[PDB]
């Protein structure tokens, strides 16, 4: 019997976004760019704010949405962390890059998040998977 | 208390790889390209073989390894599925693309895998996270 | 004797950027995220403004700078065009995505740009290469 | 009057490819993975062979083809160079990564290529643009 990975609560994000700018409209799919204008990061590991970032999404006529994003967290104690998201919406996979010694452990983390309330898509809870 | 996602066993991969070709060697990190020459896919959902694909890795002097890969599964019943991997080795995040009607549900899946035996890095077990 | 491609002036961009947020500082290289906060697009083909976008750069101790960016142009006549940049700074390669019928021809274009004045890195002139 | 960049002949590639594996077939577009199984590299700067690599393409019902590829050149004198291609077919933009001291200058190069004969799509001539 394969052994499943362990899940540990990592952080939450309460994001603010600009309007979705559709650049590729067709009967088959809509592709958009959306700015991440800010956000609150909370949790037992790091808290802080989202400085900025961009999301690219493709919304299929079939209801499938694939999104890729980068955004920059700045922690309360001044560390910069790049967040790399890849999603099969509403499921979001996450990688991290930082040279902060306090937060360096995130360079080895795969995380995963989803909005706990699918009526509030800009509030996500993320889990460390290992 | 945040609610964790559910984990369901998805597939295993027993991959074959060519040699790692280092193209960027420095004291700080090694970057390599590695061909995925084949592999066995097994599990309760799909079985088949790996047709081909490429992995790009960066191995830090700090022991962190980040890898990105694409490879193509062909199922026993003839479906082509693109696998998009992004890893903080040995933890691997996975997305899928197919137009197969039988396997279309994978377009909405985030999966996650790791070698159950870290002495055998080319055998991974993957889980659907949702 | 190989035949070189033809070069036609395509557009200029006068970009505004936020501060460079360094997330990965080491003796070997600096990696940063920078927001594209706006900009003027001009030329004989399209004019308009930059709505938004993000640049990721790595600046080597060796002086090499590699950058990738996405930003969204909105033309004077309301068309949305995604610009995908990949650079060996100060040389910038460009692709485009739009479903605008007026600007659809850009989906088939490879462009290339550089600041005419390397003291003014945020003003670039771009050329259609074919 | 904007000043155009200079074009210098860089290399040619005579590539071999495996079959195109379509993973996403629809009336709107076809997405495929294709293995680069080998190739001859020639020119005044470097000659050698293609070790391997993968191309991902999307072929629109509208005739537009967008492709992204990575492949590894090994020069006659043993240097490994990663080639990163992004194309609006048949126009191909190119970046390079190597730590070879002899070929390090390619890390600062944007190149561009196209098949001189569009009946022979696997033979391309590439130009340094700067």
């Amino acid at each position: 019997r394969p052994t499943p990975p362990n899940l540990e609560f990592l952080f939450s994000a309460n994001l603010t976004k600009g309007p979705a700018y559709i650049y590729d409209q067709s009967d088959a799919q809509i592709k958009a760019l959306q700015t991440l204008t800010g956000g609150i990061i909370a949790g037992p590991n790091f808290d802080g704010t989202v400085i900025g970032g961009t999301a690219l999404s493709t919304r299929g006529a079939d209801g499938t949405i694939r999104a890729d994003a980068h955004y920059l967290i700045q922690t309360s104690d001044g560390a910069n962390i790049l967040v790399t998201e890849s999603a099969a919406i509403p499921y979001v996979a996450v990688l991290f890059d930082t040279s902060s010694e306090k937060y360096n452990w995130l360079n080895n983390v795969t995380a995963w998040g989803t909005p706990p309330n699918l009526n509030e898509i800009n509030f996500l809870e993320y889990w460390q998977i290992e």
